[PDB]
């Protein structure tokens, strides 16, 4: 089996010109690309060109009005960029945005495409901005486009309409714009796990709660794990995929798996909260090895403790590489309140998979 690995310093020039220490840093990508070279993991990849997303392909899940909004901020002056910034939830934007949001998608689009032509297994996408809470009509939380959404459809393109394709969304948050693109639809089954706090934490909608089961023929195609009132790690999330993630997977049977792949879960993220460790990501990750015939991309999203992410992305490449998972030292039993998510999604969603009945 052959892993691609798409990097592209050009994804570097997104940057916050009045705020240089905002916590989606440039060095994000380059920290997780050296911790590869490192590792020797770089050289035991394939490696995928990144290239641009034409206007066509953000047209899958984007408005025209969006599109074309982003695009125009490539030419503004400095306080039509400050003032457009503004127009959003925790967004900032410079004049190289639009391009390494281009640059991020088109990368993940021809990380797919050597997945289904089985140029490679798997693969691996070092990309910023991140994508998951870009709605089809807005930028939102560090995410301009939804590169995972967009992913999704463009495999769809270049198959069938109806390619079962599955998103695991592990960042911290809710992938707000994923759930909204997919809410309708069966051939697109979104599971996200994520900080939720009674619909307190970011992005602060009851939208990411369990009964969130998705809508018309998409009923049961969206799978909502909110985390209460608890320091999750390790043991919460293994209990989770063994429960809910991987039944589901299985019984929906993807033809490919993206993975929405933030690390602001990790211990010592600073905004996330959390503790999973770089060989709780890897023990995920080979658990989704074991779905789609090995067809997954590894697409970053969030994630801001450049120590953390780099070791932890390191590790899920290792695993597509083939490498045996490292065991799970100091396994804390599971936290209670954690038990009580899963058992609710478990009531939410047994109705729709005989695999939970
Ligand atoms: N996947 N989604 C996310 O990861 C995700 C994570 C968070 C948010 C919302 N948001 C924004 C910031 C923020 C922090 C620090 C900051 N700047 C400085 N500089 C001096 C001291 N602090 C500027 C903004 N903190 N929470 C949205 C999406
Ligand atoms: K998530
Ligand atoms: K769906
Ligand atoms: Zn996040």
């Amino acid at each position: 089996p052959i892993t691609g690995l798409v990097y592209d310093q050009r994804m570097m020039l997104h940057h916050n010109m009045w705020d240089s220490h905002h916590p989606e840093l440039p060095q994000r990508i380059s920290r997780i690309f050296s911790r590869h070279e490192e590792l020797r993991l770089l050289s035991r990849c394939h490696r995928i060109p990144a290239r641009l997303a034409t206007e066509e392909e953000l047209a899958l899940c984007h408005s025209s009005k969006h599109i074309s909004i982003i695009k125009s901020s490539e030419h503004m002056k400095p306080r039509d960029l400050n003032r457009l910034g503004d127009e959003y939830n925790s967004i900032f934007i410079s004049n190289e945005s639009y391009t390494c949001a281009l640059l991020a998608a088109g990368s993940c689009f021809n990380s797919a495409q050597a997945i289904l032509t089985g140029q490679v297994r798997n693969a691996v996408a070092i990309v910023r901005p991140p994508g998951h809470h870009a709605e089809k009509d807005t930028a939102c939380g560090f995410c301009f486009f939804n590169t995972a959404a967009l992913t999704a459809r463009y495999a769809q393109s270049i198959t069938r309409e109806s390619l079962r394709v599955l998103i695991v969304d592990w960042d911290v948050h809710h992938g707000n714009g994923t759930q909204h693109i997919f809410e309708e639809d069966d051939s697109v089954l979104y599971i996200s796990l994520h900080r939720y706090e009674d619909g307190a934490f970011f992005p602060n909608s009851e939208d990411a709660n369990y009964d969130k089961v998705g809508l018309g023929k998409g009923r049961g195609y969206n799978v909502n794990i909110p985390w209460n009132g608890g320091k999750m790690g390790d043991p919460e999330y293994m209990a989770a995929f063994h429960h809910l993630v991987m039944p589901i997977a299985r019984e929906f049977a993807p033809e490919l798996v993206l993975v929405s792949a933030g690390f602001d879960a990790a211990r010592g993220d600073p905004l996330g909260g959390f503790q999973v460790t770089p060989e709780g990501y890897a023990h995920l990750t080979h658990q989704l090895m074991s779905l789609a015939a090995g067809r997954v991309l590894i697409i970053l999203e969030g994630g801001y403790n450049l120590t953390s992410i780099s070791e932890s992305m390191s590790m899920c490449t290792s695993m597509l590489l083939g490498d045996s998972p490292p065991s799970l030292d100091h396994l804390t039993p599971l936290k209670t309140s954690a038990t009580v998510s899963i058992n609710n999604v478990l009531r939410a969603h047994a109705p729709f998979w005989s695999s939970l009945r």
